């Protein structure tokens, strides 16, 4: 059900017939998988996918959905960088499964909006600004979670749903950050703690 010709894998990521593997259950990884064709952010974008964050609550580090206007070879840092940190220009929705000192004010596994490769929630809230991270409780439960991301190119808003629940919204024009065209894809990282991490894209609608 995945067409491997449409996806470009970097680092420790791999393309499988039914999933995009971001990290294996091993230390120090970074992986990214980009879709081969950019999207037009002067039109609406809806992305729905299942996310698997692992079966170890004491594991790490998490995944992103990322929009970025560089191209299909990009790979961000390992560990708490989630395979994303350092990528710019970009907007990411992270599902973060390890609390770093820079993760305040998160207190559990959390979902957050990051900008231009910055994974520090207080810096982003002071600079852009981005919303506070939203605590999910433990999502390293060995289950697939449904994530939906909605960009509205008329209101200039982003919504994020997790297991059917509205979790984050934002009113920044992301096209003023990354431009009107972007590649989309997924990243993950592991560090001194680890988890098997993957996504299963379900639906992408642009306009
Ligand atoms: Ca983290
Ligand atoms: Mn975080």
């Amino acid at each position: 059900p995945i067409n491997s010709s449409q996806w470009i894998a970097n680092g420790n990521a791999s393309i499988f017939p039914d999933k995009l593997l971001l990290t294996t259950d091993d230390y120090g990884e970074a992986g990214s998988v980009w879709y081969y064709k950019p999207v037009n952010l002067s039109e609406d974008l809806v992305v729905e996918f299942y996310a698997y964050l692992g079966d170890n609550p004491d594991g790490a580090d998490g995944i992103t959905f990322t929009l970025q206007s560089l191209g299909t070879n990009e790979l961000g840092g390992t560990g708490g960088d989630l395979g994303y940190g350092g990528i710019s220009p970009s907007v990411a929705v992270e599902v973060d499964t390890w609390l770093n000192d820079f993760d305040a004010p998160a207190t559990t596994d959390h979902i957050a909006i990051d900008v231009n490769g910055n994974i520090n929630h207080t810096y982003n809230s002071l600079t852009y600004p981005t919303p506070n991270p939203y605590d999910l409780g433990n999502v390293e439960d060995g289950r697939e979670h449904l994530i939906k991301i909605v960009w509205n190119a008329t209101t200039k808003t982003l919504q994020v749903y997790f297991d059917g629940n509205l979790s984050l919204t934002w009113n920044k024009d992301i096209t003023q950050i990354i431009g009107n065209s972007a590649y989309f894809g997924f990243t993950g990282g592991t560090g001194g703690a680890k988890n098997l991490q993957y996504v299963k894209p379900i639906y992408v609608k642009n306009g």
